[PDB]
């Protein structure tokens, strides 16, 4: 009757050994975790990177939210203290309660009553941003002086700010800026302040740390139920599905997960406690909402794991005429061009992935040679700004090639897109490409050595 919490999520809490290598553990929990999208990790006990900052000196600006399902929202001044009085009078008074005596199970149950119900009108406000010199990570890091505990987690795999630049990691080498995709963002929350569904860039992993204050509560989806929950949600509310001019403007929403349960898509939950971690595995849905006032941070990442599914999500971009964040067969050339340093079962998973590439690039070549382009000229797109490299139609960011006309100086097409460049023939056209497939097979022969 009105709300039926979905079931939990699976939690894991891994012995220090097992703890020790977080690609390790995540590659372990993954054949339970990638069937439920999101999962809690409950580190061992004895974990406990500390904590601090200055609630007077951590300045920045909220982001005002209302709290109405199915309404559109785009996906991306206080001190921590003032965000803090504001959030915690407001969570008072709301429910007329000491903050610690309301039930987090009422907090659910009120958060789904008032996001559907019209003559409710509640408006909250949070912080969403990326760790700077304002506003810096709440793991220790590397600069000032710091006391041996810090320097305890300074290398911990699960510091997020080493998450991404680890080398059983894949996004740590690339080289072109992905500044929102690499680096942790910080989110201070206060009860009610929510997050829309949605999934990663790219389909990435996201790994996120509750630092401290009250729990935030989940609702996952598995990847492979990511079609039949975007099929709901397009009838429910196909304003989110219009085409987007860009990434800056990606439309998302507040949807009840019962609405999901009764169309027969799978739906977890957790409340991911302070010192706790949620992970959300590739494709996989997730929304939910802070019970108060608290301070988390998260950050995307890549294992091997992912490399076809980056792939995939690429090529599904392009049907969808969806900007990327990066090109992904730029990533894996920058990768086999660092074949020799390289770990062995990333130089063996990279080197799969670059048959295929190789392999359909060399069917799209042959095609678009029969099309009658003969003309072409090899082109560094690496050095191309990304809004100077993409396809006029698709929009996908091009890197292994592209079509230009001396006729649109400055447009691309991808060789999917050869007929939507302009009306002249094709014995105009120049292939540009980075590498010929005679480049590429030793390229991916230094992988194979590599990999051995
Ligand atoms: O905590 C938020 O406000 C959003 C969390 C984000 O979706 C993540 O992947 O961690
Ligand atoms: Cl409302
Ligand atoms: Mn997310
Ligand atoms: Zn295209
Ligand atoms: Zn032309």
């Amino acid at each position: 009757s009105m709300f039926l919490p979905p079931p939990e999520c699976p939690v894991f809490e891994p012995s220090w050994e097992e703890f020790a290598d977080p690609f390790a553990f995540i590659h372990k929990i993954r054949p339970i975790a990638e069937q439920t999208g999101i999962c809690k990790v409950r580190p061992p006990p004895d974990w406990q990177p500390p904590f601090a900052c200055d609630v007077d000196k951590l300045h920045f600006t909220p982001r005002i939210q209302r709290l109405n399902e199915l309404e559109a929202q785009t996906r991306v001044d206080y001190t921590l203290r003032t965000f803090g009085e504001m959030a915690d009078a407001f969570k008072s008074d709301y429910f007329n309660m000491p903050v610690h005596m309301v039930p987090t199970e009422l907090v659910e149950k009120e958060f789904w009553r008032l996001v559907s119900t019209i003559e409710e009108d509640v408006t909250v406000e949070y912080g969403a941003d990326i760790a700077s010199k304002e506003f810096g990570s709440g793991f220790p890091v590397r600069d000032i002086k710091l006391s041996p505990e810090e320097e305890e987690y300074l290398d911990s795999g699960w510091n997020l700010n080493n998450m991404p630049v680890m080398e059983q990691s894949v996004l740590a080498h690339i080289t072109a800026d992905i500044c929102g995709m690499k680096l942790p963002w910080l989110y201070v929350g206060m009860c009610f302040s929510s997050f829309c569904w949605h999934i990663e860039d790219h389909w990435s992993y996201s790994i996120n740390y509750l630092h401290w204050g009250e729990p935030k509560t989940w609702y996952g989806v598995p990847g492979y139920a990511a079609e039949q929950l975007e099929n709901v949600m397009k009838k429910l509310a196909p304003e989110l599905f219009v085409s987007q001019p860009d990434l800056l403007h990606q439309l998302v929403t507040i949807m009840n997960p019962n609405t999901l349960m009764t169309h027969e898509v799978p739906v977890y939950r957790t409340n991911q406690c302070a010192g706790e971690f949620v992970i959300t595995f590739p494709r996989a849905y997730h929304s939910g909402f802070n019970q108060g006032f608290n301070f988390a941070e998260a950050v995307n990442f890549c294992t091997v794991d992912w490399l076809p599914l980056g792939r995939q999500c690429v090529e599904h971009y392009r049907l969808l005429h969806r900007y990327c964040v990066f090109s992904h067969d730029e990533m894996i050339c920058k990768m086999a061009s660092k074949a020799d340093v390289l770990d062995v079962v990333v130089a063996s998973t990279v080197q799969k992935d670059m048959a295929i590439m190789i392999e359909d690039e060399k069917a799209l070549r042959e095609t678009v040679r029969k099309l009658g382009v003969i003309d072409s000229e090899r082109m560094d797109f690496e050095l191309l700004p990304d809004d100077e490299r993409q396809c006029v139609k698709c929009k996908t960011t091009c890197f292994m090639s592209a079509i230009s006309c001396s006729c649109k100086p400055g447009l691309l097409v991808c060789l999917h897109h050869v007929k939507e460049l302009c009306s002249c023939p094709p014995y105009k056209y120049k292939l540009r490409y980075r590498y010929t497939l005679d480049d590429l097979y030793p390229m991916m022969n230094a992988l194979k050595l590599r990999a051995e």
